[PDB]
């Protein structure tokens, strides 16, 4: 009928997440649940509480993301899985590349994030 | 190391070993209803997947993993995320991103979802 639902939901989710991320990361708790997991630069965080503290604690003042590419697929358990590739610009730091992954689940008529993995692309020096 | 990391690590080892050696044998780690997104293009089902992979235009390929992250999901699956480099034949080294969703079926771990993307300079 045109665009599959996972494409629609994934895309809108991604957009909403970065907007929140780029304007007020303290509001990020809304997209996670207690059983959510976050791996940020190789470090794992379990649970909404620990996740939000971590993200709230980043030393950036101004952050801006840019998506180069996003891919979405439905999973067998009816979840939505997405892979994002893009660039980040924080404060006066140099532009960095990153990759992000999200696993979405519909809970209570709502799509929430149960798994989030983020890793920066390092410059080969 | 946590259980999920042990499984993820092995799977990837398995995957790239096959990829780099006998890619026509990759079917072994997929299921009939597997899904592959390769550079933005979708390949649905084992048969489509295998053809696609077997058909890549190079003869020799080699991968190297720069970083690998693994997580367990609430529904018993495992998500494996990798960043790396590869060299195919005589082409220059290219950066890449790959992600896998692993499921335990019939007592073994298989890949149900696979997403691959080359990095841009």
């Amino acid at each position: 009928g045109d665009k599959p639902i996972w494409e629609q939901i994934g895309s809108s989710f991604i957009q909403h997440y970065y907007q929140l991320f780029d304007n007020d990361r303290t509001q990020l708790g809304a997209i996670y649940i207690d059983a959510s997991c976050l791996t940020w630069e190789g470090q794992q965080f379990q649970g909404k509480a620990a996740i939000v503290e971590k993200l709230s604690s980043l030393p950036f003042q101004k952050i801006q993301h840019s998506i180069t590419a996003q891919d979405h697929q439905p999973t067998p358990d009816s979840c939505i899985i997405s892979m994002v590739v893009g660039q980040l610009k924080a404060d006066e730091d140099p532009i960095m590349g990153f990759h992000q992954m999200f696993l979405l689940k519909n809970i209570n008529d709502a799509w929430v994030c149960t798994n989030d993995m983020f890793r920066l692309a390092l410059h080969n020096f």
